[PDB]
């Protein structure tokens, strides 16, 4: 009965994948092999080529992602061979190093062994491989509030954060058969961070803001042809607004706009002064300037949207339907200055794709 | 068969309206009267109380409107008595005067006789009662491009614009029985305009921008209990972003951001400088400042969103379902700085409501 769902997903993915790779004549034989393998084993194993193209298709199909123009150049690392926690750890360290690439970020995914009977082989607890801790007790808020529950779970396991506003969380994951996850402190030499300064307001450095170089999302499930790769961290480079208009700006995150207004020398008293808007613009200029000055890849929302327009044009030319989530594609500052705001998108879900999955803590 | 649809809409509206007005015991008798009236005449006539509350309910139910907190104070002018084009003209002139109210804008609707057999009694061609003309010929663009087709239709009728960037279109409407609409130049004494200046950048006035004081939307159909009031112009006061982030900023409108960047002294060369964002913020500050300085009502998007939060809270307390269109409620600048961006809304259509209808020209 589950062999049923699997086989159907397999037929659809292999046909599509092989068409795209110019291997259409190999489909019959490959599906025959797949069919025996499911019958006998309950599952099937992707070839390296299928897995690579599958991860790339999954990015291409991610409705909420504005960065999809570059789907075909995703660097896919096949780590289906790992069996021990040390191998998982070192694969994760390697992903950070190779993705970071001295600042010239390479969009990369590392793919771990997939679920078997819906049994995870490896279960990653981090939201991103590099992320700051958050604390709150006695009204006192420190660090990143979005990290509060994982931070508390880490401190249940014997880790202790220094309680700066920018503590790096350890890697934390659980192996099949183990009751508890293990954790490993990140080697600081692997983690690039960028201090936030402003191109012409010298006092901006008084805020002592920084952010990390590479967002490596590690809690989503990659699904390809019926196979569920629950552990498959991936990364791009940041779009500036993610950091300047959300991470550093949201009231439920670092909540810095009032402090930004003060250092740029404007009053934060009247809604009609649009001081939040002005502060947002200067904070976002600072983030882009700072990443560029440090030689870490980043894209601004205008350039990103113009890349996405090319992705739309490419989809049409290739004869593929385009799907998108308008509510996530529009950037959180000046959305009406992008073409995205002025058209609509079909939010249908197409596989292969990346999906949310339940948190193992909380 | 149409008596069927009408009667059903009537039952639902009268029951709801009368509950809200504390008149629930009068429903049976009123519906009885309505039922005879439909049988004998094919339609029914709203009482002044029903029409007033109906227009207010229609505003309350307008999913795309952020200004709905004030739905219950709408000033409803009943002009179902008009029969001649001079009466229509003078009703429209009066609406402008009373809505404008020397700058202290009163949200107002003037309701004209409704459709009969789906036959319009009065057909208004203007999109808004006050709006600028637009022209394009030989690559030359003048005025408001969104007004190009109505401008051309007006010039078919013997009107001629001066071809400034801010020509006021005449009122234009057609009476039942007439083959062509008539047009009337707006008396300039009735129309408040606001020159756009900046609170601290003196050169901003070099752009010679202005906008009109009151948006009076005149091409939507009000539907109340099965009755179709196709001619029922209404107005609020502006939210600043409508003017500063869209009318004056959109590339397909006045397209002023490059000129704004120049007068505020920033380069418009690099996407990473966020010059469009900075220009948008200063243009939007200027619009709010200018309206305030002239004593014409206006609201900024932050205050508007906080009013809308109160509307949401009021709906819950009153036990009413809330409906909304997230894609229109978020403002076009700093949307993530409003609570609207961070929740979702049910976009279901509830009547009474305002609806689009087909243009009579083009
Ligand atoms: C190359 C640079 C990239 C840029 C600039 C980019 C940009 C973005 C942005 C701005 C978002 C919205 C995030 C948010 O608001 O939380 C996003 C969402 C997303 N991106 Fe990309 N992206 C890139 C690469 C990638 C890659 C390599 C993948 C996967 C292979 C990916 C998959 C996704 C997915 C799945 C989401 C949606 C996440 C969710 O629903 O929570 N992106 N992207
Ligand atoms: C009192 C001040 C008001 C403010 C500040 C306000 C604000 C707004 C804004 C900003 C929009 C979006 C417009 C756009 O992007 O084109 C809007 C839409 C709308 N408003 Fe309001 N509004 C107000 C009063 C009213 C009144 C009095 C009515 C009717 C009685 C009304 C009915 C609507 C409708 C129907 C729409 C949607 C129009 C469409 O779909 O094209 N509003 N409002
Ligand atoms: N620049 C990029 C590249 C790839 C990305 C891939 C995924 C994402 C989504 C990250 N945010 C998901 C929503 C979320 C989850 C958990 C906490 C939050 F604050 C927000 C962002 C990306 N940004
Ligand atoms: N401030 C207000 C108050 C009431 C309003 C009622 C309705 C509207 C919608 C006006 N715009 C409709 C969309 C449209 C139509 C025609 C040309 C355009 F450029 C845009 C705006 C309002 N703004
Ligand atoms: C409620 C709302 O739809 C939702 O919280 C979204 C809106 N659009 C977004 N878009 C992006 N890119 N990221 C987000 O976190 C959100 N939040
Ligand atoms: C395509 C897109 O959904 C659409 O053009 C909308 C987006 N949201 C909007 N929201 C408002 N308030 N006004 C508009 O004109 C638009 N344009
Ligand atoms: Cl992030
Ligand atoms: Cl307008």
């Amino acid at each position: 009965e589950e062999k049923e769902i699997l086989w159907n997903e397999a037929k659809a993915f292999i046909a599509a994948c092989y068409q795209e790779l110019g291997k259409a004549a190999e489909v019959k034989d490959r599906l025959a092999d797949i069919k025996s393998e499911i019958d006998l084993t309950g599952s099937y194993v992707h070839t390296k080529e299928e897995l690579e193209h599958g991860a790339k298709m999954a990015w291409r199909n991610s409705n909420r992602c504005i960065g999809r123009l570059f789907w075909n150049s995703l660097n896919v690392i096949d780590r289906r061979d790992v069996r021990t926690k040390e191998e998982v750890r070192d694969a994760l360290f390697h992903h950070i190093e190779t993705a970071t690439n001295n600042g010239k970020i390479r969009p990369t995914i590392t793919i771990f062994p997939p679920e078997e009977k819906g049994e995870k082989q490896v279960e990653i607890w981090n939201h991103q491989l590099i992320r700051y801790a958050g604390y709150e007790s006695d009204g006192e808020r420190i660090g990143d509030p979005a990290s509060c529950s994982l931070t508390a779970a880490c401190e249940e396991l014997g880790w202790r954060g220094e309680r700066t506003d920018f503590d790096l969380l350890p890697l934390i994951f659980r192996m099949k058969g183990d009751e508890q996850p293990v954790w490993y402190e990140l080697p600081r030499s692997l983690v690039i961070e960028v201090p936030i300064t402003h191109p012409d307001i010298e006092a901006f450095s008084d805020l002592e803001l920084k952010w990390y170089g590479v967002p490596i999302i590690s809690d989503m499930k990659l699904e390809v042809g019926g196979i569920h790769y629950n552990a498959a961290p991936f990364n791009g480079w940041y779009m500036g607004t993610e950091i300047g208009a959300r991470n550093l700006a949201d009231e439920k995150r670092y909540d810095k706009l009032k402090k930004v207004a003060s250092v740029i020398g404007i009053a934060a008293d009247y809604n009609t002064d649009l001081w939040k808007d002005q502060a947002l613009v200067e904070l976002n200029k600072a983030v882009l300037h700072s990443y560029k000055k440090q030689g870490v890849s980043i894209v601004d929302h205008h350039t990103a949207a113009s890349q996405f327009k090319r992705f739309e044009e490419q989809a049409e030319e290739a004869g593929r339907k385009l799907t998108g989530d308008w509510t996530w594609l529009i950037p959180p500052i000046s959305p009406a200055a992008t073409h995205i705001f002025h058209r609509s998108y079909d939010n249908s879900i197409v596989k292969p794709n990346y999906f949310y999955q339940d948190k193992p803590y909380e």
